[PDB]
């Protein structure tokens, strides 16, 4: 199984996959079974916006993202999701914490080092607070609401080739956040391994972003 | 590949599978084997609701039915659908003719066999009206107006379980037109055949049709 | 309520619709926590840097009288509402598209367009001949009905959003889309612009992907 | 129609289209007395498809939690406020000691609501410092607890209103969002009498509403 690590303690990871390049090219030409012919459909559906062939590829993604990336991720209704409980799920009560180098362009009054130790003493903090709530009595439902929102999380992902190449678009571009843009790198890196034709051809005609054409 | 066919001319071919019965018990989970601890999941998920790890089990089916039946079908919204264009493919014009036995139980003046005479002729009057249209240079997308709603055509269709159990519960039951209860039981099959665990739960707990607990 | 006529006997009609401009600019004004020139400014700034979600809160209803395979075209735009006649118990006026010889017009035919025009309701009379045949002799419905051709009228509901038939809008306005449905398209375009005029000008602007728009008034 | 929910959050009926006729008007295509008649039929008989027709516009202002829940609805329409982009003002929700009553705790129900503020007076004074000294918005934002309340837009038909209604208006979802579910449900009883009184006696799968 392909497994890309992101940020401090989280992955992307490649649960399953339906069909590859050419389960778009029998579903645009529709009937069920040349090397150039087929890749150059690939590239002609791309280049004039026939995406409903695209929806016939399907991959299942096993994600380990913080609550707030998360939050940005589960906004993309044209998928399937399946998360831990915060509620009932026994969580490992991990959390992300920038780097220094996370705050490098920005000029702070305080050392980026600083601003690390910070969001670790808080999330310290808000823990310590959580399990002191827990052992008191207090339900995991309500004392789970004074965790951050850097708290890491476990999903399942379904989402379709076209949902997918949306995806892109939108998370893996200097516009979105920076969190963000490496999970959709991540993304793009297995769709690139599993559909390299379909890949090839919107990175060429279809691809809005910017990163994808800059980070290789 | 599972072929069943339908009707005089038609079929239901099942293309592609993602994943299995343990393909919704792994997104239930959130986890990348007891066989007793993994059906009564299956038992739990579908009689208490839980409907979301079902979506991870996708299907992709090439269907050959009458116009009239893809109408019916296309309304289900959450799928993937590939039609041959009407306007553009050289496709193999075939036609549903009902059997005298599809008018089995209604009374009529004439014999059922006169209907199915009747029926023949009309479609072999529309279908040589067309090919004078389009020998004449008439195009195909205003020629293909004056053929008949029981002309067959092909499509591809890719659904998740959950929305393939929606239409089971809907178009596999006696309220739905007789054709399409038919093509109905041919998904039932498929889908009994692949996921037997789900199938079997969904028929216990959650499926609200008629003929599938009737029909073997 | 707004009625434009369509072909020989179709039409699309308003039924209702929720929202405005404003509604989009409300919608999109939440984000960045907090005047008709700094609103349509807005509208403007949304299309241009494709922040479609906003224009999701403004939606239309339709009554769409249409051939069949003009609907079958249609009811291919699944992120909508529909509600249609049912072919197996409704009792339809029975009424078919018959293009007209203009129809024709550019195409070389060994027929003169006329006689098209002609073929055309020769064999539409003919399988309506058929269907009343069968009906009045105990035929169900359900299965009399599947001798009529595709050019039979049907009506429909269309609940959608803005962004749903902005979509719409970019795949059947355009030259690529067949003429009937361009049609459709066309009056479709005409509601929304007098419903939403600020969100149709900053989309033919910006967001348009099609031809006819950005060539027929 | 605003219903204040817990101790800062709210729900706020933003715009509607139609009402129990809109669903009726849908149908009739496939008399007061007839047409209620017509609502309790397709409630009864699973003809869900006509209520589609019927829009609603929210404005919720509830905790992240809470959205998290709610946005997990994908059969509607949402717009929320960036985070990333603008101004975090002092909202969050902490529990009154009445929402641990049942429960029995070694200390004090007032002091958990005194420990919850405790923590979120640190985290937000911390994220204040972070923002102060030069930290941007969306980096400085991730040490706030889940209890911040956030505001969106909801823009849903009847149809996934009451989908929403079966599992978030029942005993087995969160207490703080069966709250928010009990005003979408008022607020839907006001504009869909007909609807909603059909829902309740036919289609309606969970407890709270009963
Ligand atoms: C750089 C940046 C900034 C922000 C945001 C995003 C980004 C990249 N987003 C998220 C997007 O709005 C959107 O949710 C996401 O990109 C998924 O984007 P999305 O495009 O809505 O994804 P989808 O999976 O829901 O659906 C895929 C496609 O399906 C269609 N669709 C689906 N449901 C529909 C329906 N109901 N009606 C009509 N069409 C619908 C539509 O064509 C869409 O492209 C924000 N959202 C918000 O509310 N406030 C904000 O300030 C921000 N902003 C701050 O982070
Ligand atoms: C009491 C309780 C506990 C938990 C949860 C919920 C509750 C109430 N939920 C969330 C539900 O899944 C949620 O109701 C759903 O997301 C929206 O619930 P939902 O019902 O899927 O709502 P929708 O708006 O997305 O869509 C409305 C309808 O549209 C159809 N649909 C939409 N998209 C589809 C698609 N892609 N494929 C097929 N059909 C699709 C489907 O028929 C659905 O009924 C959990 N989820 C999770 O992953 N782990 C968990 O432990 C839990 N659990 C604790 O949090
Ligand atoms: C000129 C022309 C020619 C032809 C066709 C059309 C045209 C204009 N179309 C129809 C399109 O394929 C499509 O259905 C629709 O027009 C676009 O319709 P569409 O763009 O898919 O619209 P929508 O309303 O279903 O959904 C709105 C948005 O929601 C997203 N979405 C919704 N469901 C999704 C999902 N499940 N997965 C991923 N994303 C999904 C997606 O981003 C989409 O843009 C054909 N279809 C076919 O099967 N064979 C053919 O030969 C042809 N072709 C000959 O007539
Ligand atoms: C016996 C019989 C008879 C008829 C019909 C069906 C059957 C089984 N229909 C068709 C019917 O109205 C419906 O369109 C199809 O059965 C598809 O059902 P779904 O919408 O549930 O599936 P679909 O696949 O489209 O969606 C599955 C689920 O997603 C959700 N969903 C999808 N899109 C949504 C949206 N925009 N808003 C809210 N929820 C949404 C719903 O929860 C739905 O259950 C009909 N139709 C008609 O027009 N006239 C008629 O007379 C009949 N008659």
């Amino acid at each position: 199984h392909m497994k890309i690590d992101i940020l401090d303690k989280g992955f992307v990871e490649l649960v399953d996959v339906m069909g590859n390049d050419l389960s778009a090219v029998r579903a645009a030409r529709v009937s069920f079974d040349d090397e150039e012919r087929d890749r150059h459909l690939i590239e002609y559906l791309m280049k004039h916006g026939h995406e409903t062939p695209f929806e016939h590829i399907v991959f299942t993604f096993h994600v380990k993202a913080p609550i707030f990336v998360a939050r940005q991720w589960f906004r993309h209704r044209i998928a399937s999701y399946n998360e831990l409980s915060g509620r009932y799920s026994k969580l490992s009560y991990e959390f992300y914490i920038p780097s220094p180098e996370r705050l490098e362009g920005y000029k702070t009054t305080i050392p980026p080092e600083r601003v690390t130790e910070k969001i670790s003493e808080i999330v310290d903090k808000a823990y310590r607070t959580y399990l002191e709530l827990i052992e008191s009595g207090v339900p995991r439902e309500v004392a789970r609401i004074v965790l951050p929102l850097n708290l890491y999380t476990r999903f399942f992902w379904t989402v379709n080739a076209r949902s997918l190449m949306n995806f892109l678009n939108l998370r893996a571009d200097s516009h979105a956040q920076w969190e963000i843009q490496q999970y959709a790198l991540a993304i793009a890196r297995i769709f690139k391994e599993k559909c390299p034709w379909t890949f090839e051809a919107f990175l060429k005609y279809a691809y809005k972003g910017d990163i994808l054409k800059e980070v290789q």
